[PDB]
C-alpha cells in the first residue's frame, strides 16, 4: 500500500527553462539542448561553447545546438526581469522541495527493516522507487544498472540529499507505470554529476554545480544556483516530442 503522493514542487517561471544557472553554462560541442537556457545574475559571457548569435531584438541569442533561445541579464528588456523572476522561482522551488517531510514508516514490506531515510545507504541502482519523499544525509549514488520510478501520471517522487547525486557512467533512470519526468524532483544541496553515457530524468534543484559528462542524456530541467557543465550531452525538456 502506497503513501499518498506528495504535491508536486511548483517551479513557477523556472519551468520556462531547460537550464537555468546563476553562474554560467559551459558546453563542449555537439550535444543537443531542447528548450531555452538562461543565466542570471552572471553576464552572457558565462554561456560558453554554444557559439551564440544575438537576435536582432537583442533580447536573446541562438545557437546551432539549442532548439530554443538563450537568455542573459545584459540582454534587452524584458529579458532581465524574465531571468530574475525565474531565479527567484527557482529559489522558492528549491526551498519547498527541501522542506518536504520524508515519507514515514517502512519502505517495501513492513518487515524490510528499511525506511525512506537513507534508503540503500545511498545506493539506488537496482531499486524501484514508488511515490513519496526520500531523505538522505549521504551521497545518492546510481553505481550500476537502473533506477526505476514507478507510479501513475500524477504521482510525485522527491529525492532530497544534503550531499550530492552521483550517477555513474552508462546507468539509467527509468520510468514505469505512467510516471512522468516532470514529477520527479531531486533536491540536492551539493552537486549532481551524471557520468558518461548515463541517462538522468527529472527536475534537478541543485544548490551548486551540475555536470553532464560526455555523451550523457537527460529529460528534465537543470535548475542550478551555481554553474552547469555540459560535455556533448543531450538535454531535453519534458514533453518536447509533442508539437512546439
Amino acid at each position: 500500500a502506497l503513501p499518498p503522493s506528495p504535491p508536486a514542487v511548483n517551479l513557477g517561471t523556472a519551468e520556462d527553462f531547460v537550464i537555468l544557472a546563476k553562474a554560467g553554462v559551459t558546453n563542449v560541442p555537439g550535444g543537443a539542448i531542447t528548450g531555452d537556457i538562461g543565466v542570471s545574475p552572471i553576464a552572457a559571457s558565462a554561456m560558453t561553447g554554444f557559439d551564440l548569435v544575438m537576435d536582432s531584438s537583442n533580447e536573446f541569442s541562438t545557437s546551432t545546438e539549442i532548439t530554443g533561445k538563450a537568455y542573459a541579464p545584459d540582454y534587452m528588456s524584458p529579458t532581465g526581469t524574465k531571468l530574475t523572476t525565474a531565479v527567484s522561482d527557482m529559489l522558492t522551488a528549491y526551498n519547498d522541495a527541501a522542506a518536504r517531510p520524508v515519507t514515514g514508516g517502512p519502505f517495501g514490506n513492513s518487515l524490510s527493516g528499511e525506511t525512506y531515510t537513507n534508503l540503500g545507504a545511498g545506493e539506488i541502482g537496482g531499486l524501484t522507487l514508488t511515490r513519496g519523499v526520500y531523505t538522505y544525509d549521504i551521497n545518492v549514488s546510481i553505481t550500476s544498472g537502473k533506477v526505476t520510478f514507478h507510479g501513475g501520471a500524477d504521482d510525485v517522487f522527491i529525492i532530497k540529499t544534503s550531499k550530492s547525486v552521483l550517477q555513474a557512467a552508462n546507468t539509467e533512470v527509468v520510468l514505469t507505470g505512467g510516471a512522468q519526468a516532470k514529477n520527479i524532483f531531486w533536491s540536492v544541496a551539493q552537486e549532481v554529476n551524471v557520468g558518461a553515457g548515463a541517462h538522468m530524468e527529472g527536475i534537478l534543484l541543485v544548490k551548486t554545480a551540475v555536470k553532464f559528462i560526455t555523451g550523457s542524456s537527460f529529460v528534465g530541467r537543470v535548475l542550478s544556483a551555481t554553474a552547469v557543465t555540459l560535455q556533448s550531452a543531450a538535454i531535453t525538456a519534458p514533453a518536447t516530442s509533442a508539437p512546439t
